[PDB]
C-alpha cells in the first residue's frame, strides 16, 4: 500500500519538478510517470507546450491548502538526487492532471515505481481523443 505523506510548497520549478519541504528539509520532486515539454534545457530551448505546462503545474500546488507526496514501491529518487513521487493538491494527483489535460504523455516505467500507471494510460488516452494541446 502506497501512503500520503504531508508537505509543503517551497517552489514550483517546471511542468515536472517541485522544491517542496519534506520531512523537515527541502527536496526536489520530479513527478513519477510524466513526461512534460521542457521550458529549460539549453538543447531545444523552450518546447511548445512548455510554458503552459509550467504554469499548470505552478498554479495547482501554488492554489492548494494541501500538498501531500506518495512515493512508490520501486527506487525513491534519481540519479540526481530528485525523490520520484505521485503529487497530490488538495487531493487531486498533480502527474493525472497533467496528462488529462493534454499538457504531459505517460513516461515508461522507472524501477518498478508503475502502481498509476494504468490509471495516466487511460487519461492520457482521453487527452489524445480529444486533441487537447499536446495532441492538438
Amino acid at each position: 500500500k502506497l501512503h500520503k505523506e504531508p508537505a509543503t510548497l517551497i517552489k514550483a520549478i517546471d511542468g515536472d519538478t517541485v522544491k517542496l519541504m519534506y520531512k523537515g528539509q527541502p527536496m526536489t520532486f520530479r513527478l513519477l510517470l510524466v513526461d512534460t515539454p521542457e521550458t529549460k534545457h539549453p538543447k531545444k530551448g523552450v518546447e511548445k507546450y512548455g510554458p503552459e505546462a509550467s504554469a499548470f503545474t505552478k498554479k495547482m500546488v501554488e492554489n492548494a491548502k494541501k500538498i501531500e507526496v506518495e512515493f512508490d514501491k520501486g527506487q525513491r529518487t534519481d540519479k540526481y538526487g530528485r525523490g520520484l513521487a505521485y503529487i497530490y493538491a488538495d487531493g487531486k494527483m498533480v502527474n493525472e492532471a497533467l496528462v488529462r489535460q493534454g499538457l504531459a504523455k505517460v513516461a515508461y516505467v522507472y524501477k518498478g515505481n508503475n502502481t498509476h500507471e494504468q490509471h495516466l494510460r487511460k487519461s492520457e488516452a482521453q487527452a489524445k481523443k480529444e486533441k487537447l494541446n499536446i495532441w492538438s
